[PDB]
């Protein structure tokens, strides 16, 4: 099932990402800089219940990091927005993968789904809804 997100990826199109970043208390520096980025994912997994992901973002932020999670298990995360006390948790929702961030008494969400070959992640904080679209490294 999750063998559909697995692979190599690359930014293609984004919209309303900086303002999202603001909704989640990021300084302008990081809202702009973060939107400015063209991140290159490297996604894979083991036993359809433990997904290992990577991110080579790039200029201007230079924050290359990694995810390593079990699906159904809450874990700790330290994003680039500099959030103290992020508690993630990722689920499988039909053909979609739902990544949820808890912090300071709030919840933001990432509904990722493959479509027309692209890894399309919709991002939801309050009334603010962002969208980005990735393509495989011409796989
Ligand atoms: C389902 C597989 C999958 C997973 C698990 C995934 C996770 C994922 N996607 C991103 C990129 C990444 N980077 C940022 C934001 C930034 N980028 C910058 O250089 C800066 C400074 C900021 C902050 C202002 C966000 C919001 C995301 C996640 C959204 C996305 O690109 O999908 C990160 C690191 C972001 C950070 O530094 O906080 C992670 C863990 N992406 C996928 O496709």
């Amino acid at each position: 099932m999750v063998e559909k997100f697995v692979g190599t990826w690359k930014i293609a199109d984004s919209h309303n990402f900086g303002e999202y970043l603001k909704a989640i208390g990021a300084p302008k520096e990081l809202s702009d800089g973060g939107d400015a980025t063209t991140p290159t994912l490297y996604i894979s997994q083991k036993d359809g219940d433990k997904m290992t992901v990577k991110i080579e973002q790039g200029p201007p932020t230079f924050l290359d990091t990694q995810v390593k999670f079990k699906l159904g298990e809450e874990f700790d995360e330290f994003p680039s927005d500099r959030r103290k006390g992020v508690k993630s948790v990722v689920n499988l929702v039909g053909e979609k993968l739902v990544y949820v961030q808890k912090w300071d008494g709030k919840e933001t969400t990432y509904v990722r789904e493959i479509k027309d070959g692209k890894l399309v992640v919709t991002l939801t904080m309050g009334d603010v809804v962002a969208v980005r679209s990735y393509r495989r490294a011409t796989e």
